[PDB]
């Protein structure tokens, strides 16, 4: 079988010797999987190692240091250059900053891919399929699927292997198949062969590949290929993918990453500019371009400290931990942007049935017409017994046992709820619970009909199998279903065409429909009492309603379903089935029988959720098909309103919002909390009408009525249990189905955000301090304090894993107790550039002052004055105002050292201000970051390194200092500390001590240092 498009369904069933009806036996499925083998792809690994380095040098800001390093190595060639690495010191610690933060970014990288195919094993893929052990349909695994079997599918679902479509059970097969064709609309099926053997997969309209969703319809097949076999699995290696853009954040970081480098370019020239002076100065030999050569290498060194070249490996390091941590909370992040995007939401819209109700249905009420007086009626309303799937329960008229074989209006309402099922029950061996095959909605009412055994049918020597469609089996032997009208949400309802199998030709046809309650009776022009059928009135119609009514905003929230027929149906040849507009047409004239009312119980982290996202300034919306009194009063019960407060204004249905003028739609949107009654094109528009407020919307939904909706919001968050339709319209799927989880995601695309601008707080604020020393230096006229090699040092220690930690920083406390953020304002604030500069210019001062301290105040140097160093230039010993001075001790190497050790330590002092935005160094103490101590721990036992180990020194033109000189490093670096203390202060008091354990480690030192 290679060509079955081409092969009629009676040639393709008689090739594996398979019939529809029963299926495919035990037997012979063991021989097909012991040829065919498990109906699996092999699994694929996203990237390789390899081009997962190549990506961390793709940015500018990592570009410009390699060619820096370029620079600094041509220039280390064409100076002496006859010796190793001592002589490329240079070069080399501008690639350690590179392949460090590069290490840091892939490893980051493979630990989130390998979180999330951790979690596609989650629950494994299921399919419907018809096979000799059961009567009826039972759910499979995907993977256990042979070519040959009989594989049922309903909308909705994700069509698992490659079938030779055998029969159309709706009116009309509606496929998406975009992610093997390519098409953006949905495709209509048939089940005719196509004469043409090298067919292209757009004219096989009688087969339905693997991958592919069902957009509308229900239908059965034979499966033609599996695993490797499958249209989907030859094109596996051609992958080609789609360029997935860049997050919103990084392209802010973008634009400010080229901005930068910007002013780092006029800065560096500046640099080379005003030196011009002292070019032919005798260190250089008196030569002007051995003089530009050097002072070329202080524009280049100064270009590779201040550029912040860690913020590309931060940026897709936080994305990959905010992807890993989504993952522990089992939530399948397949758009990367979806996380940060998150955080900056500010209206989650849900769907009600299914996303914030356990989709767990059970009919527990349902009344039937009992006597009907003048413009009035009585009812006979029952109870049902059972909340869960399995057929055990039991009716109780007045809190009495029954037998629903009495009342003839019992027999009939289980007929209407038998006959007009798309869904079955299911019995599953392994876990001990009857499963349903299909919707809950009408799950519920097979169950109840195995509960009410109108037709009394011995229920003894029968199976847990056979106990799951028991009752259904034996009334749908009576009727035959000749054709059905599909469910539409244009007009909530859904029509089965029956006749009865005996031919007594009593009641030749009906038509048994079900749906909508107030959709259903506004068509309905009689009602059934008993078996004698009655003209409708006004007041019989009022009172039926007030039981809906009643049931909807009750303790228990019933959603509720009408069941009607119709005595005189049109012949299938008269009615024009090629549109769904004209299904209604034929839904007229009926005769109401009776209501179910079923309980669907909210999930118990909704209500919670809803609590969070309130404080968090986020606005839940519930957008629902069901019923207006219905979905009010599951609102009031997951937290949404009030048990007492006036929904108004702030519920409306589907017309109700249709009949608005734009003065209320425009005050609808920011105000309603709940929608009623709308179908899934209305989803889209209310989607829509909240994001012309430019507010970020996240949708959320488990059905197809929510997927153009899913598709329309910024987010779209999908139920792990719902359908395929709109797990593939979706950013984000919640694959335990656990409603907290997307408050967690919010506080995790805040949590990144944070950590970015933490780090640019961190290397901007210290970065500015290192120009400012070469700036401060050069305007005092003192002795520059750092060589290229000095500059090339403090960017390797403070630059790197210092500042790649920020992005494993804890969330702050307040972290959701903020509103959402506008993703349009700007980037840094005004206040935040105030504070950089504050930090920057003492971190300059420090460093200039380090050095001055050294010339002027300390012991074991010389006591020049501050005259003496402004003009050491012009230092001779033929000079008077140099008297008792060495011209040598002005290239000292104790002053750069004293300048290298204050520039590292009051930077690693920097990073720890970086915790947090506002909350002080008391409150967050530093070890909530281990790895931010741990890189600052590395960085500076790294500098002691250089400093006292036998030949470093010597490199890099330093000194080892003594405890003394090391003490007035800590003297100076320390507050730097104490003026973002300060600067913390003031934002939270005027702009917006509980660790005592650390108060007692640093209160020692503090005492200690400042004697
Ligand atoms: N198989 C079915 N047959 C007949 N009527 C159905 C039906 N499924 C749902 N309905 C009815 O159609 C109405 C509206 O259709 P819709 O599919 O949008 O509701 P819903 O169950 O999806 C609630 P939500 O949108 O929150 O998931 C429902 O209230 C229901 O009474
Ligand atoms: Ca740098
Ligand atoms: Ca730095
Ligand atoms: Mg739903």
């Amino acid at each position: 079988m290679e060509n079955a498009h081409t092969k009629t369904v009676e040639e393709v069933l008689g090739h594996f010797g398979v019939n529809e009806s029963t299926g495919l036996s035990l037997e012979q499925v063991k021989k097909l999987k012991e040829r065919w083998g498990s109906n699996e792809l092999p699994a694929e690994e996203g990237k390789t190692l390899l081009e997962l380095v190549i990506e961390q040098f793709e940015d500018l800001l990592v570009r410009i240091l390699l060619l820096a390093a370029c620079i600094s190595f041509v220039l280390a060639w064409f100076e002496e250059g006859e010796e190793t690495i001592t002589a490329f010191v240079e070069p080399f610690v501008i690639l350690l900053i590179l392949v460090a933060n590069a290490i840091v970014g892939v490893w980051q990288e493979r630990n989130a891919e390998n979180a999330i195919e951790a979690l596609k094993e989650y629950e494994p893929e299921m399919g419907k399929v018809y096979r000799q052990d059961r009567k009826s349909v039972q759910r499979i695994k995907a993977k256990d699927i042979v070519p040959g079997d009989i594989v049922e599918i309903a909308v909705g679902d994700k069509v698992p292997a490659d079938i030779r479509l055998t029969s159309i059970k709706s009116t009309t097969l509606r496929v998406d198949q975009s992610i093997l064709t390519g098409e953006s609309v949905s495709v209509i099926k048939h089940t005719d062969p196509v004469p043409d053997p090298r067919a292209v997969n757009q004219d096989k309209k009688n087969m339905l590949f693997s991958g592919t969703n069902i957009a509308a319809g229900k239908a059965m097949g034979v499966v033609v290929a599996t695993g490797v076999n499958t249209e989907i699995g030859k094109i596996r290696d051609e992958m080609v993918a789609t360029e997935q853009e860049r997050t919103p954040l990084q392209q802010k970081l973008d634009e400010f990453g080229e901005q930068l480098s910007k002013v780092i370019s006029l800065i560096c020239i500046a640099v080379w500019i005003i030196n011009i002076g002292h070019f032919n100065d005798p260190v250089h030999g008196g030569s002007w371009i051995r003089g530009a050569i050097y002072y070329f290498k202080i524009a280049v060194a100064l270009a590779v400290a201040a550029i912040p070249e860690g913020l590309p490996a931060v940026i897709t390091t936080c994305l990959a931990l905010g992807t890993r941590r989504m993952a522990k909370k089992n939530a399948i992040v397949r758009s990367l942007p979806s996380v940060e995007t998150l955080g900056c939401t500010s209206v989650i819209c849900s769907d009600k049935t299914g996303t914030l109700t356990t989709n767990q249905m059970s009919v527990c009420r349902m009344f039937i017409l009992d006597r009907v007086e003048g413009d009035t009626c009585s009812l006979n309303e029952f109870t049902i017994t059972g909340s869960t799937y399995a057929p055990i329960g039991e009716v109780h008229k007045d809190d009495k046992p029954v037998n629903c074989h009495q009342y003839d209006g019992l027999v009939e309402l289980a007929t209407i709820c038998a006959l007009c099922n798309d869904s079955a029950l299911d019995y599953n061996e392994a876990k001990g619970v009857y499963e349903k095959v299909g919707e809950a909605t009408e799950t519920a009412l097979t169950c109840l009909v195995e509960k009410m055994n109108v037709f009394d049918t011995e229920l003894k020597g029968l199976s847990k199998i056979e106990r799951a469609n028991a009752c259904n089996s034996v009334i749908k032997q009576l009727m035959k279903k000749e054709f059905t009208l599909e469910f539409s949400r244009d007009r909530k309802s859904m029509s089965v065409y029956c006749t009865p199998n005996k031919p007594s030709r009593t009641s030749m046809s009906k038509m048994f429909v079900k749906g909508a309650p107030e959709g259903v009776i506004d068509r309905c022009t009689h009602i059934r009492v008993g078996s004698t059928k009655v003209p409708m009135t006004s007041g019989v119609k009022q009172k039926i309603m007030s039981v809906i009514r009643e049931w909807g905003s009750g303790s228990d929230t019933l959603r509720c379903l009408a069941l009607a027929t119709h005595d005189n149906p049109l012949r299938r040849e008269e009615m024009h089935l090629e549109d769904s507009a004209n299904f209604i047409k034929y839904e007229t004239n009926l005769t109401f029988v009776g209501c179910v009312g079923m309980l669907d119980p909210p999930r118990i982290e909704v209500a919670s959720s809803v609590k969070l996202c309130r404080q968090a300034g986020i606005r839940v919306i519930m957008i629902t098909g069901d019923n207006k009194g219905t979905a009010v009063a599951i609102c009031r019960r997951i937290g949404i309103f009030g048990q007492d407060e006036d929904v108004t204004s702030k519920a409306f249905t589907g017309r109700e919002f249709d009949e608005l003028n734009p003065s209320a739609q425009r005050d609808a949107c920011l105000n309603a909390r709940c929608f009623a009654r709308v179908e899934p094109s209305h989803k889209s528009k209310i989607v829509e009408f909240l994001q012309s407020f430019d507010e970020i919307t996240a949708m959320t939904g488990d059905g197809v009525n929510d997927a153009p909706a899913l598709k329309k919001a910024e987010i779209g968050i999908a139920m792990g249990s719902g359908t395929a339709v709109a797990k593939t319209a979706s950013e984000m799927v919640l694959a335990d189905d656990n409603f907290s989880t997307i408050v967690a995601a919010v506080e995790e695309g805040r949590a990144i955000y944070n950590n970015m601008k933490q780090f640019i707080r961190y290397l901007i604020s210290s970065n500015v301090g290192e120009v400012v020393c070469i700036f401060l230096t050069a305007a005092l006229g003192f002795p520059e304090a750092l060589i290229p090699v000095q500059l090339l040092w403090v960017n390797l220690v403070t630059d790197g894993l210092p500042a790649t930690a920020l992005g494993f920083n804890p969330p702050d406390l307040d972290i959701m107790n903020k509103p959402p953020r506008n993703p349009k304002e700007p980037l840094i604030s005004g206040w935040l550039f105030f504070r950089y500069l504050a930090i920057g210019c003492y971190v300059g001062a420090a460093t200039v002052g380090a050095a001055a301290w050294w010339f002027i105040a300390a012991d074991g140097g010389p006591r020049v004055s501050f005259y003496q160093l402004s003009h050491f230039l012009q230092c001779k010993e033929d000079n008077p105002d140099f008297e008792g001075v060495d011209c040598a001790i002005f290239e000292s190497p104790y002053p750069m050292t004293m300048a290298l050790s204050v520039l590292v330590t009051i930077e690693m002092c920097n990073a720890l201000n970086s915790l947090s935005e506002n909350q002080s160094l008391l409150r967050m103490p530093p070890w909530e970051n281990i790895w931010l101590v741990g890189s600052i721990c590395l960085s500076m036992s790294l500098h002691f390194l250089i400093l006292y180990v036998e030949p470093l020194p010597l490199i890099f033109q330093i000194t080892p200092l003594n405890v003394t000189q090391w003490l007035m490093v800590l003297k100076i670096s320390l507050p730097v500390i104490l003026m973002d203390e300060t600067l913390k202060f003031v934002a939270r008091n005027y702009l917006e001590g509980i660790s005592w354990p650390f108060v007692l480690l640093i209160m020692p030192l503090v005492i200690w240092v400042y004697s």
